[PDB]
């Protein structure tokens, strides 16, 4: 079964990094889903916690440029 | 849910209307579009925890039709 994670992300301005970072993530092995709220400035991401972790997650936005934290 | 106002240029038939109606109303956090043809615009009730007002507008703008959030 999928747990899910908070991660905030700063710094995203437009629509086109909102697409760029859900399909960058979305694509990693284990991950189901991600939700980006532009407005709240977070992902919420559906994963499987066997083969992919949240500070993954974390980490692989913030190389995408993006300051990113994992809330909960 | 949130409400945007969009003005979206170039609408000139009932077919596109309702295509931007179509597509825009399926996407996952839409609730609701109302478009005016005569005002030339959107409103559009969504659910900012899953879609943004830019998103929305760059979905119009992918289908041919210039947009703008208005409010
Ligand atoms: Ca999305």
């Amino acid at each position: 079964t999928c747990s899910t994670t908070l991660i905030a992300i700063a710094g995203m301005t437009c629509a086109s990094c909102v697409h760029s970072i859900e399909g960058m993530i979305s694509q990693l092995e284990g991950v189901q889903q991600i939700s980006v709220s532009l407005a709240e400035g977070t992902a919420t991401v559906l994963y499987n916690p066997a083969v992919i972790s949240p500070e993954e997650l974390r980490a692989a936005i913030e190389d995408m440029g993006f300051e990113a934290s994992v809330v909960s």
